[PDB]
């Protein structure tokens, strides 16, 4: 699985 | 799933 | 310095 | 200051 | 499982 | 599931 | 610098 | 400034 980073200042971390 | 930081001048990082 | 984690379901980190 | 997480599969990570 | 960072200026995060 | 950082100058990542 | 990661479940994050 | 990841099962982590 990959952790991915979704940026908006502030940052989501999924796994996928 | 989310990486969740739960900071307390330490953090806990879960997986959920 | 610290790596501080807020988080709001996403994470801000800054560093202190 | 932020860490920055830039996104692209891979992730660049900057400290502002 | 392991988190594996795999660098090329950006890095590849991913889950075994 | 936990993050776990096990250092040693590096650190091993694991999840439990 | 390098970043350290302290553990007791919970981990410090510095940077020296 | 970036921070860097090195690895060899476990990771350096810098901040260059």
């Amino acid at each position: 699985a990959y952790l991915l980073f979704y940026t908006e200042l502030k940052v989501t971390v999924t796994v996928k």
